[PDB]
């Protein structure tokens, strides 16, 4: 089944590297297609005939439970657009070890591996990693920062849409994330581009391959296509307080006599500051609790109320024509990535991600917990001590003070909130352009409202 061929494919690649090095084949010689073909064939025959011991990270009980879960509850994905395919990867946050996965609805009927082989746009699940997470990390926004959701156009003149909405007005980062509003994400990424932030540095530290970093819709999944395993690794990084561990299924390959052919080497990388990662955890907790873009917390509370009280965080994504839905879930211990879609890329139903995938993944998480009762853990995500707490105006997301509004020096006061920052000084004093993005006209409208409240 999926585990047999995924493991075999990975073992063959590791055996290929080992045999080429054993036989002293040069980097140049390895560029020869006929030489590569011979070493791939030799690697396959070595595994087939060689009596090697392959040690995997797979938890057999959990992986078996996940197979039974998709066999029993995969039909919950069928939304009237034909048989819906699925991929899931369960990853240990502290190691990057893959404990189990779902390759698809039924290997016997369709062998395509939707966990490791299929690449699709991760849509709005890109936003925490590539837009908001980097902006917080660079000290360009805090947890209660205000962003523009005022109407604006892409470079080609097309309006930035959210369902049938051309946008609203100013909103908090929390509102922007809970709803997955697009314009705030667009402005956040535009700010990173304008400031010359090395976004590629962050994304490549987590193993992402993105060909063009200038794509305006990168936060909404434009110009990015990922496997479920790779994208699970991005969420692993945020859940693990910003420390990436490279995903793996193979831990070790030994000859019969115990000679080590290959052994996974942990190379932990602090991709985001502990402050950034823990602030993002708090925001993604509210994405699930708000239930705006996913019913997951309602589904899970019914199936397993004790498990629903674990510290779940996560994020949804939907591609433009509903071809792909994503739900990424973490507790402190584990991350579970989930994709659904069609092999031929045709549209799912409008609510496929919101309801069907959420219900299926609640069943999958419950199946995992029944197989391994302690595996999700009862630990909480918590702000790192390095987080800076700033008292800011709810209205501006910046500290109270004086601003020039249409000539007149205005004393900006009102309701305050604690905003979490990952810099040294926390939130700046309120300035006229207090929000991420927005036009002159937007700011005239926003300030008119705020002044009206003093
Ligand atoms: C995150 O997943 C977000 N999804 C998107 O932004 C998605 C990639 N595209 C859209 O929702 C807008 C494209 C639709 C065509 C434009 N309308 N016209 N004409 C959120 C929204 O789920
Ligand atoms: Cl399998
Ligand atoms: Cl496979
Ligand atoms: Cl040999
Ligand atoms: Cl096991
Ligand atoms: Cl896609
Ligand atoms: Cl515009
Ligand atoms: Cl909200
Ligand atoms: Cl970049
Ligand atoms: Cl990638
Ligand atoms: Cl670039
Ligand atoms: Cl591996
Ligand atoms: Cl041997
Ligand atoms: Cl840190
Ligand atoms: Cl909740
Ligand atoms: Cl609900
Ligand atoms: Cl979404
Ligand atoms: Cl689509
Ligand atoms: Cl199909
Ligand atoms: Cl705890
Ligand atoms: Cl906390
Ligand atoms: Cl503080
Ligand atoms: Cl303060
Ligand atoms: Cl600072
Ligand atoms: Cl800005
Ligand atoms: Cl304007």
């Amino acid at each position: 089944d999926y585990l047999y061929f995924t493991t075999l494919a990975e073992a063959q690649e590791r055996m290929y590297d080992y045999l080429a090095q054993r036989d002293n084949v040069s980097a140049k010689e390895l560029k020869n297609e006929a030489t590569q073909k011979f070493y791939r064939d030799l690697a396959a025959k070595e595994i087939e005939n060689g009596g090697y011991k392959i040690t995997t990270t797979i938890d057999q009980k959990i992986h078996s439970a996940m197979q039974s879960a998709v066999a029993d509850y995969g039909y919950l994905l069928d939304d009237g657009t034909g048989r819906v395919e699925v991929g899931n990867v369960l990853m240990d946050n502290q190691t990057g070890a893959i404990l189990g996965f779902v390759g698809g609805r039924n290997y016997q009927e369709n062998q395509n591996n939707h966990a490791f082989d299929t690449k699709r746009s991760p849509a709005s699940t890109t936003k925490p990693l590539l837009a908001y997470g980097i902006a917080i990390d660079q000290g360009l926004m805090g947890s209660e920062t205000i962003l523009s959701n005022y109407p604006t156009n892409f470079a080609n003149g097309n309006p930035i849409m959210y369902a049938n909405s051309k946008g609203t007005g100013m909103m908090t980062l929390g509102e922007a994330l809970n709803y997955s509003w697009n314009i705030p994400a667009y402005w956040t990424y535009r700010m990173l581009r304008e400031n010359g932030v090395d976004v590629k540095g962050y994304m490549e530290k987590m193993g992402y391959e993105i060909p063009e970093y200038g794509i305006e819709s990168l936060p909404m999944g434009g110009g990015i296509e990922v496997t479920v395993a790779q994208h699970t690794n991005g969420y692993q990084t945020l859940a693990n307080n910003g420390v990436y561990h490279q995903k793996h299924v193979i831990s070790k390959i030994e000859a019969a006599d115990g000679r080590v052919v290959y052994e996974y080497q942990d190379k932990p990388v602090q991709v985001y500051s502990k402050a950034t990662a823990t602030i993002m955890q708090g925001l993604l907790r509210e994405v699930l609790s708000s239930r705006v873009t996913t019913t997951f917390k309602s589904n899970l509370t019914s199936l397993n109320p004790t498990l629903a009280n674990a510290d779940w965080i996560g994020k949804t994504g939907t591609t433009g024509q509903d071809e792909n839905m994503w739900l990424m879930l973490s507790t402190p211990r584990l991350t579970l990535g989930g994709w659904i879609g069609h092999d031929d890329n045709h549209s799912l139903s409008q609510q496929a991600g919101y309801s069907n995938n959420s219900n299926y993944m609640a069943h999958l998480v419950n199946a995992i917990q029944q197989a391994s009762p302690s595996i999700w853990g009862n630990e909480r995500f918590a702000l790192d001590p390095s987080v800076v707490k700033s008292e800011v105006l709810k209205s501006t997301g910046q500290k109270p003070g004086k601003v020039s509004v249409e000539g007149k020096e205005v004393e900006v006061t009102g309701s305050t909130v604690t905003s979490y920052w990952a810099n040294k000084s926390g939130a700046p004093a309120t300035s006229y352009r207090f929000a991420i993005g927005g036009s002159d006209a937007d700011y005239q409208n926003a300030w008119s409202s705020i002044v009206g409240s003093l």
